């Protein structure tokens, strides 16, 4: 089997991408944030505290003839930004882009944090990291991809995120028309449950490539590119007037600036992020200070190749027995 679904930016900045997902019978379509940095499929639901729902589409398990309470199971997830959600668990039929999994754990939110409530466009998350990170207790549950894998033509999914435009998530096949040149594959460590890999270096603009190992994760659920402070300082030093602002929470730059590109290495291959992808617009409406798309990872504990980086590439998440990542230009 295969599946193919369009993923659409939630706003004009590509802050996140939403993909329609069919849950239950008859189908209830929710727009989920596909997140290769987490491993829970959770949704706003008829069980979510009413004051914490503000425009999201909800899953109502009582209206699905295929829903079954997973008795005793609960979940609770704290994310890197301090956001959280928690609740109980149903199994139900879940389809993405024509690919159907029966018996998928659908984690129904009883509580969500302000960052989700304030985001009327995101109806939940579909985790695509390794199932060892799934938070369901006392019986950990598998991700949608892990449940689908055996049925797929090939045990892979691909992320093709657009810049200020829709893109595609494919399951089970590699669309050879969706990228240019060749795909360069690189080793993955699953020891932290992430799609963790080592970039071979970077360049700023037309500058020379610096060969240096940068361990980080491929995370579709993170907006920006978070890298070591040395790398980030080298980038922003090429933008007149750019500075790190403790009050804003990262590097800002004059909105009148033209940003240089940023290149990252994948083995001997190079992925170029155009400068425009690094502009996240005014820090507040009307401001001439703009927020940068490359930020320091120093306070995180891990480097994160988020959407800013991934949208510059066609990315293969190869879930074979020994997983690997592939990157191609496009
Ligand atoms: C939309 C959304 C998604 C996620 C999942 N990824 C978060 C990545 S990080 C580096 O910020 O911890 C959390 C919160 C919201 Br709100």
């Amino acid at each position: 089997s295969t599946g193919s679904a369009t993923t659409t930016p939630i706003d004009s900045l590509d802050d996140a991408y939403i993909t329609p997902v069919q849950i239950g019978t008859p189908a209830q379509t929710l727009n989920l944030d596909f997140d290769t940095g987490s491993s829970d499929l959770w949704v706003f639901s008829s069980e979510t505290t009413a004051s914490e729902v503000d425009g999201q589409t909800i899953y109502t398990p009582s209206k699905s003839t295929t829903a079954k309470l997973l008795s005793g199971a609960t979940w609770s997830i704290s994310y890197g930004d301090g956001s959280s959600s928690s609740g109980d668990v149903y199994t139900d039929t879940v389809s993405v882009g024509g690919l159907t999994v029966t018996g998928q754990a659908v984690e129904s939110a009883k509580k969500v944090s302000s960052s989700f409530t304030e985001d009327s466009t995101i109806d939940g998350l579909l985790g695509l990291a390794f199932s060892t990170l799934n938070t369901v207790s006392p019986t950990q549950q598998k991700t949608f991809f892990d449940n689908a894998k055996a049925s797929l033509d090939s045990p892979v999914f691909t992320a093709d995120l657009g810049y200020h435009a829709p893109g595609t998530y494919n399951f089970g096949f590699i669309d050879t028309t969706a990228y240019t040149g060749s795909i360069t594959y690189t080793a993955v460590s699953t020891k932290q449950g992430f799609w963790e890999w080592t970039s071979t270096g970077y360049a700023v603009g037309s500058g020379t490539f610096k060969s240096t190992s940068i361990d980080g994760i491929a995370d579709t659920g993170t907006t920006l590119l978070y890298l070591p402070a040395t790398v980030v300082s080298a980038y922003w030093a090429q933008v007149s007037g750019a500075k790190s602002s403790s009050s804003v929470g990262g590097y800002v730059f004059p909105c009148s600036a033209t940003l240089p590109s940023f290149t990252f290495g994948v083995g001997s291959a190079r992925i170029v992020i155009p400068g425009d992808y690094i502009d996240f617009g005014p820090i507040s409406t009307g401001s001439s200070s703009c927020f940068g798309g490359i930020q320091s990872s120093a306070g995180i504990g891990i480097n994160i190749f988020g959407d800013v980086a991934l949208k510059a590439a066609f990315v293969v998440f190869n879930g074979a027995t020994t997983p690997t990542l592939g990157f191609a230009s496009k």
